C-alpha cells in the first residue's frame, strides 16, 4: 500500500495516515535537532520516530519547531513517541505523556507506543537485579492509553516488541485495538509470524532497525550489494524498498545529511520479484535486539533467558 510520490503512506484503522518513511532518532545524539530539521525541510520527511528513553526528545522538539516555523503545518507531520518500562503502571501513563509532549514542544502525538511489554522498577539496572522486573498490568495501562486518545492528546496508540500471545491478550481486553505494532524487521529477521498476526487483526506494522541497526548493518551484505548494483541504487535504498514491498513502514536512522536524503528516495521504482525473493531467502538467524540486557536475570528471574522474553516463538 501507498499514497504516491514521496508522500507514500499507509492507512491506520482509525482512518489516519502514516508516512511510509520516517526518521529514526535512536543514538542520534547532539545532532538530533539538525537531522530532524534537515530531514523534514530539505528531504521532505513527514514522519519522525523517537522515544523518552532515547534521551533526545528535547532536541527532536527544537528540530520540529524549526521545521514548522519554515511553513510546514503540524497536521502534515507524523510524530511518534513511546512509553517507557518504568512508567507502565496506570497512574504513570499520563504524567509520562505530558513530559514527552513538553520536551517535544507539542500539544499532541500522532502515535504513542508501549516501548516494551515489561514493567521495570525505578532505578533498575542493566542487567536487571532480583525483583526489578515487575508484574505488568497490561490491561490497566492500555485503558489509560485509550483515555489519551479520548482526550485528544494522542491520535493513535500502539505497541512495540510484542509476541503473538501478548497481542491476543491485548486484543481480548482492548476497546481501541493497537493501530501500529513496531518490530525489528530486516533481511535476516523477517519475523513473518508477528507480521501475519498483525495482518489478520488489521494492525499496521512499522519496521524498526530496517538496515540491521549499527550492530549488524546490512549495507555491505554481498546479496544486498548485488541487487543494489543491478538496479543502480544504494544498498540502503534496496533494504528500505524491500520493506515497503512487504507492506511495512520504515524508520531508518541517520545523522548524515546525504544518507537522510538517500533513504527517502525509495518511490517510483521497484525491486523485481526474483531479487525480492532472494532477499526474503536470507535465513532468519538471530535478532539484533533481544531485550536480554533489559529484562533477563539468569539466576533469580522472573525472565531467565531471551526466549522467555519472546514467549518461545522464535
Ligand atoms: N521499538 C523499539 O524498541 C526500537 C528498537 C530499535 C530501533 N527503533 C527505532 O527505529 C529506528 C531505526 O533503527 P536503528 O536506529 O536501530 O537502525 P537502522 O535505521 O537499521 O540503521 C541505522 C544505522 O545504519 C547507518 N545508515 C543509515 N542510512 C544508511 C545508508 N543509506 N547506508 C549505509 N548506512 C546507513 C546509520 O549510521 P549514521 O547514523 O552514522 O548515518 C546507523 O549506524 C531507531 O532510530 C528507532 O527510532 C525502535
Amino acid at each position: 500500500a501507498v499514497g504516491q510520490g514521496e508522500r507514500g503512506h499507509f492507512v491506520l484503522k482509525s482512518g489516519h495516515t502514516i508516512p511510509a518513511v520516517g526518521l529514526g532518532t535512536w543514538r542520534a545524539g547532539s545532532d538530533t535537532a539538525h537531522s530532524v530539521r534537515t530531514a523534514i525541510a530539505e528531504a521532505g520527511y513527514r514522519h519522525v520516530d523517537t522515544a523518552a528513553q532515547y534521551g533526545v526528545e528535547k532536541e527532536v522538539g527544537r528540530g520540529l519547531k524549526a521545521a514548522m516555523e519554515g511553513g510546514i503545518n503540524r497536521k502534515d507531520l507524523f510524530v511518534t513517541s513511546k512509553l517507557w518500562c518504568t512508567e507502565l503502571a496506570p497512574d504513570r501513563v499520563r504524567p509520562a505523556l505530558e513530559k514527552t509532549l513538553k520536551d517535544l514542544q507539542l500539544d499532541y502525538l500522532d502515535l504513542y507506543l508501549i516501548h516494551w511489554p515489561f514493567r521495570l522498577k525505578d532505578g533498575a539496572h542493566m542487567p536487571p537485579e532480583a525483583g526489578e522486573v515487575l508484574e505488568l498490568d497490561m490491561e490497566g495501562v492500555w485503558r489509560e492509553m485509550e483515555g489519551l486518545v479520548k482526550d485528544g492528546l494522542v491520535k493513535d496508540i500502539g505497541v512495540c516488541n510484542y509476541t503473538v500471545a501478548k497481542l491476543n491478550r491485548l486484543m481480548r481486553s482492548a476497546n481501541v485495538p493497537p493501530a501500529v505494532c513496531q518490530m525489528e524487521m530486516h533481511p535476516g529477521w523477517k519475523n513473518d509470524r508477528i507480521f501475519e498476526a498483525c495482518k489478520k487483526h488489521g494492525i499496521h506494522v512499522t519496521a524498526y532497525s530496517p538496515l540491521g541497526s549499527s550492530e549488524k548493518n546490512l549495507a555491505h551484505d554481498p546479496l544486498v550489494e548485488k541487487v543494489a548494483n543491478k538496479l543502480d541504487k544504494t544498498p540502503g535504498q534496496v533494504l528500505l524498498r524491500w520493506a515497503l514491498q512487504r507492506g511495512t513502514s520504515v524508520i531508518p536512522k541517520s545523522t548524515r545529511d546525504e544518507r537522510i536524503k538517500e533513504n527517502i528516495q525509495v518511490f517510483g521504482w521497484e525491486i523485481p520479484e526474483e531479487d525480492f525473493r532472494a532477499l526474503c531467502g536470507i535465513k532468519d538467524e538471530k535478532r539484533v535486539l533481544t531485550g536480554e540486557e533489559l529484562f533477563v536475570n539468569k539466576t533469580h528471574g522472573p525472565y531467565k533467558s531471551a526466549t522467555e522474553v519472546w514467549d518461545h516463538e522464535d
